């Protein structure tokens, strides 16, 4: 996967990160000899001061998307760490990552990190996304150019939990973040053609956003 190196990131700075449920391993698209050529990868990590982060990571010849969000325990009003790191054809990446946090209409910032105050195509700004957003479009071949912020950023999300180390596991406080990503949101549509429209709608509200 060109996503590689992201990934690794992500769990060296959180190795407590360990899986304790694969919730799916799906085969859709387009169906040849071998198989489905779209195939989903569904993943539960659980692991000290986070309650979970889900990972999702659907593959086919054309596209590469790694779609995860890290939720901190409660107790110490932290926001999640998003990203949805999109390969759609060989030409065309989008890269977006974030401190998403849970309260509707907070502006959350952190000093020091890009701004970005731009206007994007889902989502409402400012709204579970923070001035800090971080939205790229790329090359397949150019993805790595953005590693060394996307470590900057799980830096500084590595030093807001180490420095609160929540305990709490109200999930409750994520209802709200966790309905305004359903709603919004442009995975339903993409995720049900290629894998049908009850698993589609499983994978949305019982695997993605499933605190609602
Ligand atoms: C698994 C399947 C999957 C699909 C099909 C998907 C599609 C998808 N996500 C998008 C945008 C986006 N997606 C996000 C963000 C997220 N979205 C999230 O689900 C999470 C957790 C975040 C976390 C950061 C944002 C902010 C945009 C708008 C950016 C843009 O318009 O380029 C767009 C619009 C891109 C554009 O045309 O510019 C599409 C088509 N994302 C996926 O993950």
């Amino acid at each position: 996967t060109i996503w590689q190196n992201y990934i690794d990131a992500l769990f060296e700075t959180f190795p407590q990160l360990e899986i304790s449920e694969v919730w799916a391993k799906w085969d859709g698209g387009n169906v040849t000899k071998d198989g489905g050529d779209a195939k989903l990868t569904a993943n539960i990590r659980t692991g000290e001061h986070f309650l979970k982060a889900r990972e999702a990571h659907i593959v086919d010849p054309n596209s590469d998307i790694y779609n995860t969000i890290l939720y901190p325990k409660t107790g110490a009003d932290l926001p999640c760490f998003g990203m949805d790191l999109m390969k759609f054809s060989d030409k065309k990446v989008i890269i977006v990552f974030d401190f998403q946090h849970p309260r509707e209409k907070y502006l959350f910032s952190v000093d020091g990190l890009p701004e970005d105050d731009g206007k994007y195509r889902f989502f409402e700004m400012g709204n579970h996304f923070s001035k800090n957003i971080f939205v790229r479009y790329c090359k397949p071949d150019e993805v790595d150019q953005y590693l060394d912020t996307f470590k900057l950023y799980l830096t500084k999300y590595k030093e807001m939990i180490d420095n609160n180390k929540p305990v709490g596991e109200d999930t409750t406080v994520y209802s709200d973040f966790d309905t305004y990503m359903t709603e919004l949101n442009p995975v339903r549509g993409y995720m049900k053609n290629k894998f049908g429209e009850g698993r589609s709608e499983a994978f949305v509200n019982d695997f993605l956003f499933s605190y609602k």
